[PDB]
């Protein structure tokens, strides 16, 4: 977060920040605790706490009722699930204090206060701050070293909603269970019913189809993108050749004019014995061929105590990890050829590598290969995930007394700020943005706010955003509407709104037993005479069975769009491959603010493979562009 | 130097700094392995224009061009003819004033480094770095090259510096085992002195044996090295709550928390690689090392064995001068070492936690004379007490070339840095030189000798506890042969009241009394004086030494010293005497009255007997004021001279 808000174009001059006061008057809850004494959680520029708030600072182990402030305004923890499970347990950290790190990291990403002069062992240096630097923090810890319990999770969410939180951020997910057994979904439904939007991670079991979790209609489901940041061990050869490779070695290693060797017998870097046969290992650099297992090469290299290693690799796994315990660089295939060449055509080939360099990459963003993919096996009906946000190697606060990274085989390091990857990092970005949107428009519903963020998202990086796993254009099942564009989201022109009743009607059309229905609903609605699955959503999915012959299919979607800008819009269409689409009316006229207008989209398609297209309502006498993606998809095994 | 000027009490409010403008109008030359110009210490952010007086060049060379200078680094010159003449076949890789070693960059920043924000030695000693004289001008003269260092090049560098009109000279080099007329630094220094330029030189690091110093010449400011009050911590906490502030300089934020500790006499020696290789799960276990007089070997065996960490029991002063700490660990004293071992023996599942990158400014006592700081008396010239003065020289933080080996982690990882910790009289001298330079800026007419006088008679012989400064090698009171007059006290030195002055002619007369052949005489004096009808060894010096042969029977001896003291303050002083053990001293007159630059002479007389170097002093304390002019006295055997 020393760059992330810049990457999002956020700034004090104009856009969401000024409009929202950096979220000072809004409150975002974060469902493993927090390390309160971190700089990210101090309150230097914070105005008084809004009267509305009455949340507690619940005492516990190494945590007392004065631990809160105008920034970290609430702290609560929920451990009854653990105890009920086994009253024999001694909970070491019986409070909201974080002993894992995940909770601290997420909290600072979403609403970390400005923190000067931080870095990840020299990388990504600068001032850290949350996407919403003045948003209020309410911590709810349900994850403990001794266990994490579904019911505790739900108890935490319910307490947060009950506390009057403006937004909820949760970087957890469960798979393989139907909605009426899905903890986060059950609680989210409740949150939505009460006007609180929930941001949750899509999960990290990508890139296989339908691999995401938290894919519920009443949740903002967030996928993870790379930013334009990179970390360098600049590689210079004895012949002047200079290459900006990749490195995250956590110290200013000194490797200058050292002997480089390339030996096919060991070039694999998979044999400890072989590597142990290179003389003067401590002053020599070895080249490692691409063998699809970098982290094993790094381990063998680290164990053998080589000066450094040059790794040839383009495996996306490499660029999401901060594990770099031994000096070395990673280079792509072409570059790897240049290097090997230099070595073979020389006696006395040498190399120099420097570290702790950080640069601000094309193209970006890119969908992380491991970001889980739609459609939702919780509910195929509605396209997921919703939106893309930065989640690869993000810098945020961290507990000073836990393992952070490693040097050599025997040295562990700790830190105040660490780089971390995952949809876990992305979600809190969205949550903060959502919170600022809500501060700018205090009347906007959870659904409208998700709408602003979506129809305003950018699907381009100026080409279509790529999927890192295959290098082809990302789908809405990869990135939803696209990369969050906070500033635009401030002024979307049209929003696809929805009400609590609308979700009840949706839940109702699912045809669960009334007991299952009650499980999810539980006390926000009763068993519901107007079932309706066509929930007013800012995106479109068209599904097709794969059980037998494929035949031309057709689908019709009804949408209502309210004007938040008098204005008129013309629909522009781009039909998914091998399909046709049509809308009606083709034009929407608006007399004045708040007026609502409906339309119907119709797709005619055939299955076999997920094709994409879209529909944009572009303003004729203005610069508003309301975009909604469209995707066809097979009908897959649901939970 | 993130603390060092604070340790010396220097500040912008009052004292030497304001009085001198932090040395902005003065110039100090560093006879060097050169310099790394692009360092933050050598930028010119607060620097006024370069004084017109200066006409020194920015001599081009390898990777160094004529624009490499600025209002801070105002001069750069190098001298390599000695190398070439010795062998024209040589290819000098860095043929310029650019530093490829580091020593020169370190010394330069210590003496006149500009304020540099947010620096540290891998997390230790963090803060703003600055020279003892943050606005002094730098003139670099490089005579030391990777391919060689030549006496004649050294002399050529000094002469060029004097010729350039430098105000002060700093040189952290020394040679031993040679008579004055073969002593390069002395020869050149005589020339510098003759022309009103004081030379600060290190006393050397072959202490603590007697007469081990170099640069012990009457016309040189000979500087010894002290510890400061700074310490570096791996706080050690045991599983039983016991918390110990041990010593550590591991160059990263290692994470060692609640780890298993073992104490096993069979390997507690930490000298067997094989033995240590027998401890299972070495990567998660902490081993205790007994005191065996060779810590650095223990550290090597531990590092090679890849233990989580080690707890070293040691009080060896060698440990506290080194930044070599490639593996997590702590060093504890003997008592603490007992507590730890106890805890371990009386427990199953003993554990420990160590944290790093902690730095404290609380140490008592300080300063302390470094065990390795070379000791008087001068085998160059027993006649005059050496060294002259004490200054911070142990683990000093200063600039360093970014592209050279700095320190180490594990057996295979080398690190580099912009600012490094370094120990030795090498670090002390540039401290004195900067102070001398500021004194000269405050009093533009003061001679080199007067300035050395101000620094000496104003030096403090007591430590932060108000006891007499200790010798780290034995823990007894330091001698003037260990620390000269004592620890520099810049602010006081600004207003000494009385100075023991001297003139170029005075040194000629001294040189003359040495009775060298006239060729030898010419070697040293070369062209500043001619072969000298008023020989005189009683050089007007701010200290006293009384020598006694050890060749046979010891018999009551007597010595008389004549001193002249000029008043730099109308005032009157009464002499207070403290006679060295087993001896008597007397002065006359016992009182000095001053009407208004007036000069007044007196004679000190010691009656002593040899056997062992005893110390005493003579202080001229002002009756109607707060001036105190102190001069140490020391008896000494007469040892083999060079
Ligand atoms: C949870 O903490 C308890 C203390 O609050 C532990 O029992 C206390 O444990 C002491 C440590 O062995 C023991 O000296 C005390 O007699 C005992 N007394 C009480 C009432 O706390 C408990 O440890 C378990 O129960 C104790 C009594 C022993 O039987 C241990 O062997 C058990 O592990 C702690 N529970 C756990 C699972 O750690
Ligand atoms: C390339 O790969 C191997 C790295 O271990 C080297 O072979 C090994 O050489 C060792 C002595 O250098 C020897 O003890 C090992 O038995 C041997 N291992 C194997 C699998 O052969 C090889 O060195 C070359 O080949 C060996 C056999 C000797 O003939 C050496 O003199 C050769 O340099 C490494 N280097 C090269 C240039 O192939
Ligand atoms: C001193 O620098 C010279 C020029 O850079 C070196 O001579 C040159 O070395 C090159 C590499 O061997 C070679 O391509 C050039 O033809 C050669 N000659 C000239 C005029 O440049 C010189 O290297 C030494 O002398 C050469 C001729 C070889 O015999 C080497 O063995 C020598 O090292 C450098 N001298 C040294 C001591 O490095
Ligand atoms: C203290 O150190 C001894 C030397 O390392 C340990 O003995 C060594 O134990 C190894 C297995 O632990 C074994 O492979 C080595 O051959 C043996 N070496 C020597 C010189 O004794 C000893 O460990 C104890 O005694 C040994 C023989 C085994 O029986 C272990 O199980 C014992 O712990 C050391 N004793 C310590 C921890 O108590
Ligand atoms: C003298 O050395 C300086 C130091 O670089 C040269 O200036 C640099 O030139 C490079 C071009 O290769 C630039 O990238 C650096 O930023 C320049 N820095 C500046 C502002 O000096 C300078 O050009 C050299 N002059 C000559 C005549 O060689
Ligand atoms: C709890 O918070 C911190 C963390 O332990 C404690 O240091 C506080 O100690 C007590 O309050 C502070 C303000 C100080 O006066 C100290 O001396 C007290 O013991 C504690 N704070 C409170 C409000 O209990």
């Amino acid at each position: 977060t020393t760059h992330t808000s810049d990457f999002l174009k956020l700034n004090p001059s104009s856009g969401l920040w000024p409009a929202s006061g950096l979220g000072q008057d809004v409150i975002v809850a974060v469902l493993s605790g927090i390390w309160p004494e971190s700089a990210s959680f101090q309150d230097d520029g914070m105005p008084e706490i809004p009267k509305r708030w009455k949340g507690i600072c619940k005492p516990g182990t190494q945590f007392n009722a004065s631990m809160c402030n105008r920034k970290l305004i609430g702290a609560n923890y929920f451990n009854k699930g653990i105890l009920a499970n086994d009253p024999t347990v001694n909970i070491t950290m019986n409070s909201a204090r974080d002993t894992d790190g995940h909770g601290t990291h997420c909290a600072s990403i979403t609403a970390g206060n400005f923190a000067k002069g931080v870095s990840h062992f020299g990388y990504a240096p600068g001032t850290a701050r949350g996407v919403a630097p003045r948003a209020r923090l309410a911590v709810y810890k349900f994850s403990f070293n001794e266990g994490t319990f579904t019911s505790d999770l739900i108890a935490a969410m319910d307490q947060a909603v009950a506390d009057g939180v403006d937004m909820i951020s949760i970087s957890y997910g469960y798979r393989f269970i139907p909605l009426y057994e899905d903890a986060i979904s059950i609680a989210s439904f409740g949150a939505m019913m009460k006007g609180v939007l929930v941001s949750a991670s899509a999960g990290n079991r990508g890139p296989g189809i339908g691999s995401l979790n938290n894919g519920s209609p009443w949740i903002l489901c967030v996928a993870s993108g790379h930013t334009d940041r990179t970390f360098a061990g600049t590689l210079t050869l004895g012949n002047g050749l200079k290459i900006r490779g990749w490195s995250l070695f956590p110290a200013r290693a000194f490797v200058r004019d050292s002997p480089v060797i390339y030996n096919k017998t060991l070039s694999d870097c998979s044999s400890e014995e072989l590597l142990s046969q290179v003389e003067n290992p401590e002053n020599t650099i070895v080249i490692c061929d691409d063998n699809g297992d970098f982290s094993d090469q790094m381990r063998i290299i680290t164990r053998a105590r080589l000066k450094a290693a040059i790794f040839i690799s383009e495996d996306p796994g490499v660029f999401r990890s901060a594990t770099f315990p031994n000096p070395g660089v990673v280079v792509n295939k072409k570059e790897g050829k240049q290097v090997i060449n230099y070595v073979k055509n020389s006696v006395t080939p040498t190399a120099t590598i420097t570290f702790q360099e950080t640069y601000l990459t094309k193209p970006a963003p890119v969908v992380a290969a491991s970001s889980a993919r739609g459609p939702s096996r919780s509910y195929l009906g509605i396209s997921k995930p919703d939106i893309l946000a930065p989640g690869v190697l993000i810098l945020a606060a961290y507990p000073p007394n836990v393992f952070a990274t490693s040097i050599g085989t025997n040295i562990l390091l700790s830190t105040d700020y660490i780089l971390e990857s995952g949809t876990s990092m992305a979600a809190p970005h969205a949550a903060g943005i959502a919170a600022m949107l809500k501060a700018a428009h205090p009347e906007w519903s959870p659904s409208a706010i998700r709408s602003a963020m979506m129809t305003t998202a950018d699907p381009l990086d100026r080409k279509p955003i790529k999927d890192s796993d295959n290098n082809k254009a990302a789908t809405p099942l990869d990135m939803g509407a696209g990369h969050v564009d906070p500033n635009r989201a401030l002024d979307p022109g049209l929003v696809y709104d929805a009400t609590p009743q609308d979700y009840v009607n949706l839940l109702c059309s699912l045809n669960f037993t009334e007991e299952q229905f009650k499980t999810i609903a539980r006390s926000s609605a009763s068993h519901c005479s107007n079932p309706s699955a066509d929930l007013n959503y800012p995106s479109f999915i068209a599904l097709y069975s794969i059980e037998g012959n494929f035949t031309l299919l057709e689908q019709k979607f009804k949408r209502t769009v309210t004007n938040v800008g008098a204005a008129t819009y013309k629909a522009k269409l781009k039909a998914p491959k091998n399909s046709t689409i049509s809308v009606s009316p083709q034009i929407l006229v608006f007399k004045n603010k708040n007026e609502k207008q409906s339309y119907t989209l119709t797709i005619r398609y055939i299955g076999d493979s997920r094709n994409v297209g879209s529909i944009t309502w572009v303003e004729q006498n203005g610069n508003h562009s309301v975009r909604s993606p469209i995707v066809t998809s097979p009908i897959i095994e649901v939970w």
